[PDB]
């Protein structure tokens, strides 16, 4: 049956490319199979692609957007101009390196990286690996990335032209459970925006709905708010989000079950790798990809906060009962 020529048994002769650039990827990309600021662009950098695409500008008579057809690498030269696609030259570059090298389609590429980087940091779930995006791709319309500065209402409408419910939005955002900020405030480069940014876990949820204690930096950056201790970064969709009616209930459900929340991540991102496109034409490659090391820790309000120092804003289902810890107040250390 399918034995690629390295020995690893695969499910098609497609997928035989993709552990050659597993090789690359790993050894050069992400320094040794690191989970540090590679993997976190390209979480940017996934979402970047594939949210330029949208139905309404389609129905109008305009060019929408291919989705994730990997725009943002063949066409950096006009997507990086973007506002939101700031702080990403090198890594696109890094990127359309080992996709010249490999023979591989840009789009596929992003989609690949993203699987391969999240099986870095702990915690993660396996990603669905497709292969067939064409190569070929029309830059993206410009904003169509929503921003920090902007409402929820905003967001919502957004998302939910590219095809997101807000439930979706929400779970789309634990990729925010390993992140940090370079451009929002210069000056706390590389604040991290939970306690854990190298875990992927539900300490993203639990700490956006703490009370806005700290303002971390100098002065205060674009769209930066209050947050819960010394080194931590809130930005302001985060904190809105969490907060909303709207999407304030799901958020809530996010914080006790890294289990679940992995699970709900999962098919958002499968979703999203698919936009422009239509999966029954694409070849599924997942077991190229592999696990990533468990997360044995369990949820938990940091330092010394209790239930009372959140702001629940679920009023039908009550805060879950989350362990505490016999703490200090944290100051993190910038994400590596
Ligand atoms: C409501 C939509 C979202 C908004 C407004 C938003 C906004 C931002 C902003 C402004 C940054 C900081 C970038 C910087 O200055 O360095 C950021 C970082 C990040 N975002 Fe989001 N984000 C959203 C959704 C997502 C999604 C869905 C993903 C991917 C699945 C994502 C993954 C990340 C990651 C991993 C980082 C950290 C980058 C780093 O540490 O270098 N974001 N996001
Ligand atoms: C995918 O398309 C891009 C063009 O949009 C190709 O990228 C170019 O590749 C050539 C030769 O391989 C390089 O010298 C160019 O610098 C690349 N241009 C850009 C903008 O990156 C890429 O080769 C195509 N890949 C496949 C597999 O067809
Ligand atoms: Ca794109
Ligand atoms: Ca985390």
């Amino acid at each position: 049956s399918v034995t690629c020529p390295g020995g690893q048994s695969t499910s098609n002769s497609q997928c035989c490319v993709w552990f050659d650039v597993l090789d690359d990827l790993q050894t050069n990309f992400y320094q040794g199979s690191k989970c540090e600021s590679p993997v976190r662009k390209i979480l940017r950098i996934v979402f970047h692609d594939a949210i330029g695409f949208s139905p309404a500008l389609t129905a109008a008579g305009q060019f929408g957007g291919g989705g994730a057809d990997g725009s943002i690498i063949a066409h950096s030269n006009i997507e990086l101009a973007f506002p939101a696609n700031g702080g990403l030259t090198d890594t696109i570059e890094a990127l359309r390196a080992v996709g010249i090298n490999h023979g591989v389609s840009f789009g596929d590429l992003i989609q690949f990286a993203t699987a391969v980087g999240m099986s870095n940091c702990p915690g993660s779930p396996r990603l669905e690996f497709l292969t067939g995006r064409s190569n070929s791709s029309q830059p993206s319309p410009p904003s169509l990335i929503p921003g920090p500065g902007n409402t929820v209402t905003a967001i919502l409408d957004r998302m939910g032209d590219a095809g997101f419910s807000p439930d979706e939005v929400v779970d789309l955002l634990a990729a925010h459970s390993l992140a940090s900020q370079e451009g929002l405030n210069s000056a706390i480069f590389r604040s991290p925006l939970d306690s854990t940014p190298q875990v992927f876990d539900t300490q993203f949820y639990i700490e956006t709905l703490l009370k806005g204690t700290t303002q971390p930096g100098p002065s205060l950056g674009f769209a930066e708010e209050l947050s819960p201790f010394p080194g931590e970064f809130r930005m302001r969709s985060d904190a809105l989000l969490a907060r909303d009616s709207r999407t304030a209930c799901r958020w809530q459900s996010m914080t006790s079950s890294n289990e679940v929340m992995g699970q709900r991540y999962r098919a958002a991102m499968a979703k999203m790798s698919v936009l422009g496109f239509d999966r029954n034409a694409l070849t599924d490659c997942s077991d190229v990809i592999p696990s990533a090391v468990s997360n044995n820790a369990a949820p938990v309000i940091p330092g010394g906060l209790t239930v009372d120092d959140i702001e629940v804003s679920c009023p039908s289902e009550p805060f879950p009962e989350i362990a505490t810890a016999s703490g200090p107040l944290p100051s993190l250390a910038p994400a590596p």
